[PDB]
């Protein structure tokens, strides 16, 4: 269930920004830049590492979600989506999230 | 096109990792992480932002092949996954493309 779950659920309280049949899009409460949220598959998979070959069209479909909900949020100047895989990445949550930053300058290296 | 269009017509030299008909996989020049190899489609979409709604599994399958690349390269500790839209997002080239980083420790917030 984590947070994610029962924010899914509803039962607690999310910014969100969107929502459909497969995802959903709320504000990142620890943002890292004026604007941050995360759209997340409501179907449940820990870690991208293990995403099979037929969960392929809904990664897409949150990519799809987030560049939607940037636009959405007027992040006409850019923005970077990430997905951040365990220990290395900094996974904090084991549900997909991917994440969508903007309203500033993002640095290279991404972290 | 850009480079990374000579790069798909093999016109110029890279260090490939994956090619299937729809995609390349291959080392990025200036690596930002011990770690830090492409995934971008032979679609030229020129950004996220512009991403048609048929891009979907498209974008799901740059992820897809992704994770699979960095598995086949080791990275059983995590990574992260970035896609720069526009200057905010930093983006260095104009033709979709997805970084997969590890090797090291990655950083929040991600640049």
């Amino acid at each position: 269930d984590t947070i994610f779950g029962k924010i899914i659920r509803k039962e607690i309280p999310a910014k969100i920004i969107f929502e459909d049949d497969r995802c959903l899009a709320f504000h990142d409460i620890s943002p890292q830049a004026p604007t941050h949220f995360l759209v997340i598959p409501k179907k449940h998979i820990s870690q991208i590492s293990v995403a099979e070959d037929d969960d392929e069209s809904l990664l897409g479909h949150l990519m799809i979600v987030g560049k939607k909900c940037a636009a959405d949020l007027g992040l006409n100047k850019g923005y970077r989506m990430v997905v951040n895989e365990g220990s290395d990445g900094g996974q904090s949550v084991y549900h997909v999230h991917l994440h969508v930053l903007g309203g500033r300058q993002m640095h290279w290296p991404p972290g």
